[PDB]
C-alpha cells in the first residue's frame, strides 16, 4: 500500500514502517511520541511541511548547536534513512508502539555478571565525594573527583542523557536518558564500568533505587512517559521483573485518561516502597516491593498534572506540586495518606525543594516561584511545631525570576538560589546566598560566571550541588558563545572561590550529582 | 595572492574581496562588522571553524526559523557565493569599510520626485490612527488601519527591518533597517508608496525627522553603528547633505575610542536640534540644523555606554541610561546642559520610559528594571515640584522581570507593563495594568495571549502601543510553535478585549508605531 497525507511526499508502507521504527527508537525521547515536542521542537505536519523536505534533511543531517544531534554527519543515520525521516515527519503522526516484557528483555544487556564483579572497591577513588556530571549535548556523563577537582572518567550513555541516581549501597550509579535507556555503572571496578543496560520505554524521566533499610541494591525502578508505565528491575542485573500500567482514571473528573505519564519517582525511607507521581491523573502511588509477585500499591489522590517533589528533612513527608496550582500536596509516606494541600499563594516551581531549620518556625521545606524569584517556606514538623505544620510561614525574595534550583545542606548555614533563566545577564550569571542564621537580611550575590573566566558572552549558571561534607558548593557554568564550560566551586564557610574545573572534555555540563548526597537524599 | 587563516579553507584574493563585499552589504547589519554578533550570532573563526564548511553552507542556504534569512533557497545568493561566504567567515575578520558621501549617493534612489507627488492626501485613510507594524522575519512593514482593524498595505523594505518614525507634517513614514537602509513612504499617495531610499552605513539603529516648529519635513537624520557617524539628509528627498564622524574621546577616561556607535536619536522641541546618543564615548550631542553648512554641535558628557532615552512629559528633559549603571542622566535640551544623574538603585532598562502625573509627586518619568520587574519613578518638574525633581520618588512592582516596554498616554489613567522575557509562561503571555488613580493598589493582569486564541504553545506578548485617541491599547502576540500571530486590542476605559487582528500576512509582528503618537512623541 501507499501512505499519503495532504501535502506530504507519499511513502511505501515499508518506508513508513522503517521510519516509524527509527522515530520511536531515536527521536521520540526528545520530540515526543505524538511529535508535539518536549526537549526538542514539535515535528507535526503543520510545521514540518512548512519547512519542506530539503530543509528537514539538512537539519537532521547536521544538527544544531542547542542539543539536536547531527544524525547524518555523525554516521548514525544513512542519507537514505534521513530522507525517509524527513518524509515521515510530514505525515500524520501514527499511534506509538507498546513496550512490554519482550521488548525490555530484547534490549537488556548484562556486560559483567554479578559473580564476575569485584568483591570490594578496586580503584582508589573517594567514591562518596565523586560528582556524576551530565554532559548534555555529548551523550555522556563525567565522573569528577570532589577532592582533586579533576575528571577521572567519562562514560558514554546516549543522546538525551538526563539524570544520575545512586543505589543504597553506594556502589552502583544509575543513569537514565529521556529515551528510557538505563545504564548501571559499578563504581567498584578498577575503573568505574558499565555492567548492565536496558530500555524500559520510548520516553522517560525517572529512575530510582530501593532505599528502605535492608533492601540495598535489591530493586531499581524506572518510570516512562510512554508507554504509561513503570518497571521494577532486579537491582543487581536490571533484569525486568514487574511492569505496571499507569493508564487509568483522573483524580479530579474520574474519567479515563489514555496517557498518564510518570513524572517522578523517589524512594521511601518509612517502608519498602517507591513513590511514583502520575502526572495527568494526579495520583501519588506508594508501590511496595516487600513482595513483588503479590504487588501492593496505595493510590493517593493529589491534584492533576503532578510534577516533581522531594522529602522533608525527616524523610517522611513527600512535598509535591501540580502545574496550574498554588498548592503543595503533602503525602505522609508512613501513614500512606494525603496530609495537606498547602496554599503558598503562588505557583511552586517543580523540584526537590530545600529543607532547613528556621529559628522561629522550626523545620521548613522551601520552594521557589519562577516568575518573581520569591521563595515560600512551609512548616514540616507536626510534632514540635504543630502551630506551623502544613502552613506557609514566610517568604524570601531572591534577585528575580528564573530560578531552577535552590539548595542547602544540613551541615550548611547557607541557602543557594540560582537564576539560570533570569532575563538580566548579570543575574543569570550569579547566585544569591541567604544566611540561614539571619533570614531577615538580604541575600549576598556571588559572581559565579565571572569567576569561571570564560570570556565575553552570554553565560548561564545552574544547579548548586554540595559535596559530601556540606562544605563546598559546585555550580555548572556555560558560555553560549564559544561552547566553553566550567564547574565553579565555592567554600561554603567563607563564600570565597575555591576552585574552577576546566577541561575540554567538559561539554555542556548540566546536572551534577554528588554520590553521597544523592544516595542519602540529602537536601 | 592567497588569503590564509589557521584552519580555514584558503581563498583567492578576489574570492575574499567578493565575499567581503557581500558580508558588509548583506550580513553585517545583524552579525556585526567584526562578526562579534548583534541580532545574529557571532561568526568569528573560533566558532565557525568548529561548525565546518558544509554546516555553514547548509545554514546560509536554508536559514533558520528565528530570523536568519534563507539566502540560498531564496535565490538571493548563488551556490557559489554561499560557498565563498562559508569559507570567508572562517578567516580572520578584516577591517570594515568606510561609507561616505560617494557610497551614500550611489545607494540613493528617488522613486517619486517631490514635484510629482500629490498635493494632498489622495487615499481615504485615517492617517493619524494608522499603525506601522514591523514584520520582523518577512522584511516588511504592514500598515494597519486603527479604526477598522484591517491591514491596508504591506511594504517591502529589507531583511533586518527595525523601526518606523514619522515626519513632523504627518505625511512621511520613515523606516530604517539594521543594515542602515532607509525607506521614505508617502502616506498621501493613492496607496502609500515608497518615494525614496538610501543607505547611510553598514550597521545602524536610528532615524528621526526634524520636529522643531517651522521645520516640518526639512531634515531626516540617521545614526550608524558602523561607520561611527550620523548623516543629515534632505527631508523631502533623502539627499545626503552632511555626514559627521562620532569617533572621539571617552567621557570617563578621555582616551580615543575608534568605534563610538550611535545608540539613539530623538528630535528636540526646544530648539531646531537633534539629540544624538553616542554609546562608547558617553556623549549626548545636540546637533543644530538651523544652519547645516555652519554646523553647531554641543557635546554633553553623560556616562559611558549610553543606551536609549526619552523625553519627559514637557518635552524638555531627555532621560537616558547607560549600561552597567544605576543612574539616569537628565539632559536639559533647552539650556543644553546635564541637569542631574539620578540614582534609581537598580539598572534602568533602556527605553523611552513612561510619563504620567503622580497625585502626590507631580509629573514623573518611569523606567523598568529587567531583572526583578520593579519600576522606578523620577520627578521631572523643577518648577512646581522642586522637592521631587531629579529624585527617585517611588517604586512600583510588576509581575516579575523580563519587561521590554512600559506605556501610558496623557489621556489614559492606566500604565501597561509587558513581561515578554519572563521565564514563567503565564506571565510572559499577559500584561500588568496599574491604575494611575490608585498607585497603591496592585496591578491587574490581562490575559493578552489567551485572548489572541492562537492554540497551544509558547506565546510572547510585546509592546503596548496606544491609538491616536489614547482609548485603545494594542499588543503584538506570536506563537513560537506554529508561526501564528495576532494583534490584540484592549479598550483602555474598560480593560476589556475589543478586537483581535489576525491575517496570514501578519508575520512575526513586533514593533507597532501609531502615526500620531510617533509623530508627536506621545508617551
Ligand atoms: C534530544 C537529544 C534530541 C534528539 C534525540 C533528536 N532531536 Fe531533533 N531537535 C532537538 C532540539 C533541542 C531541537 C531544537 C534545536 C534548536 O536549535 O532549537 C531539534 C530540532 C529538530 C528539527 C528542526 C525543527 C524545526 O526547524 O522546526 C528536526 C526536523 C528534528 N529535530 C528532527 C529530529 C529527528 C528526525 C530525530 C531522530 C532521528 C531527532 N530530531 C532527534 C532535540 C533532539
Ligand atoms: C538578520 C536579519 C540576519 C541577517 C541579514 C543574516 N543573519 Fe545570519 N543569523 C541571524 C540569526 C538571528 C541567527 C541565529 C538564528 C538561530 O536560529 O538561532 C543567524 C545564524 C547564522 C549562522 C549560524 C551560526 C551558528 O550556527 O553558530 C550563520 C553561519 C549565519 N547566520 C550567516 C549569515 C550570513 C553569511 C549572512 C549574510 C549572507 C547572514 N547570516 C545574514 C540573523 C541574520
Amino acid at each position: 500500500h501507499v501512505v499519503r497525507t495532504n501535502g506530504a511526499p507519499d511513502m511505501s508502507e515499508s518506508e513508513f514502517n522503517e521510519a516509524k521504527q527509527i522515530y520511536f527508537q531515536r527521536c521520540a525521547g526528545c520530540h515526543g511520541v505524538l511529535r508535539k515536542g518536549a526537549t526538542g521542537k514539535p515535528l507535526t505536519p503543520d510545521i514540518t511541511q512548512q519547512r519542506g523536505q530539503q530543509y528537514l534533511e539538512a537539519l537532521i543531517t547536521y544538527g544544531t548547536p542547542l542539543g539536536m544531534p547531527n544524525w547524518g554527519s555523525s554516521g548514525e543515520l544513512s542519507k537514505e534513512q534521513i530522507t525517509l525521516m524527513a518524509k515521515y515527519i510530514q505525515h500524520t503522526p501514527p499511534q506509538p508502539p507498546e513496550w512490554g516484557m519482550p521488548e525490555m528483555r530484547e534490549s537488556w544487556k548484562v556486560l559483567v555478571k554479578p559473580e564476575d564483579r569485584p568483591k570490594k572497591q578496586l580503584n582508589d577513588l573517594d567514591l562518596p565525594n565523586l560528582f556524576s556530571v551530565t554532559l548534555r549535548d555529548a551523550g555522556q556523563i563525567a565522573l569528577v573527583d570532589g577532592d582533586s577537582k579533576k575528571i577521572v572518567k567519562v562514560i558514554d550513555t546516549g543522546y538525551a542523557v538526563h539524570i544520575s541516581r545512586m543505589s543504597a549501597s553506594g556502589r552502583y550509579l544509575l543513569v537514565i536518558g529521556r529515551d528510557a535507556r538505563i545504564d548501571m555503572i559499578d563504581l567498584w571496578a578498577k575503573e568505574p564500568t558499565k555492567v548492565a543496560e536496558i530500555k524500559i520505554g520510548i520516553e522517560a524521566r525517572s529512575v530510582e533505587s530501593s532505599k528502605f533499610k535492608g533492601y540495598e541494591d535489591r530493586y531499581t525502578i524506572a518510570g516512562a512517559y510512554w508507554p504509561p508505565q513503570f518497571a521494577i528491575m532486579d537491582g543487581e542485573t536490571l533484569e525486568p521483573k514487574q511492569i505496571v500500567s499507569t493508564r487509568g482514571m483522573t483524580v479530579d473528573t474520574q474519567t479515563y485518561h489514555p496517557e498518564p505519564r510518570v513524572a517522578a519517582i523517589i524512594a521511601s525511607h518509612e517502608h519498602p516502597e517507591f513513590i511514583v507521581n502520575v502526572k495527568e491523573t494526579g495520583k501519588v502511588l506508594l508501590v511496595n516491593y516487600k513482595d513483588i509477585d503479590n504487588l501492593t500499591v496505595t493510590s493517593i489522590g493529589a491534584a492533576p498534572f503532578l510534577h516533581d517533589g522531594g522529602w522533608d528533612s525527616s524523610h517522611r513527608y513527600f512535598m509535591t506540586a501540580a502545574n496550574n496550582s498554588n498548592k503543595v500536596a503533602v503525602i505522609d509516606s508512613k501513614d500512606r495518606r494525603l496530609s495537606a494541600l498547602v496554599d503558598v499563594g503562588k505557583t511552586p516551581h517543580p523540584g526537590r525543594g530545600a529543607n532547613f531549620v528556621h529559628p522561629k518556625y522550626g523545620p521548613v521545606w522551601s520552594t521557589s516561584h519562577l516568575g518573581d524569584g520569591s521563595i515560600s517556606l512551609i512548616g514540616t514538623d507536626p510534632k514540635n511545631h504543630p502551630q506551623y505544620a502544613w502552613k506557609k510561614v514566610a517568604e524570601l525574595q531572591g534577585q528575580g525570576g528564573g530560578s531552577l534550583f535552590i539548595k542547602t545542606h544540613p551541615k550548611s548555614s547557607h541557602l543557594y538560589v540560582d537564576t539560570t533563566f533570569n532575563p538580566d545577564a548579570r543575574i543569570s550569571q550569579s547566585v544569591a546566598v541567604f544566611d540561614l542564621k539571619n533570614l531577615d537580611a538580604k541575600y549576598q550575590v556571588l559572581p559565579i560566571a565571572e569567576w569561571a573566566d570564560l570570556g565575553e558572552g552570554a553565560k548561564r549558571v545552574v544547579q548548586p550541588e554540595y559535596n559530601k561534607r556540606g562544605d563546598e558548593v559546585w555550580f555548572s557554568v556555560w558560555n553560549g558563545k564559544n561552547d566553553s564550560s566550567a564547574l565553579v566551586v565555592v567554600d561554603d564557610k567563607t563564600l570565597k572561590l575555591k576552585a574552577v574545573v576546566k577541561d575540554p572534555r567538559l561539554i555542556t555540563p548540566t546536572g551534577k550529582f554528588n554520590v553521597y548526597n544523592t544516595q542519602h537524599d540529602v537536601y
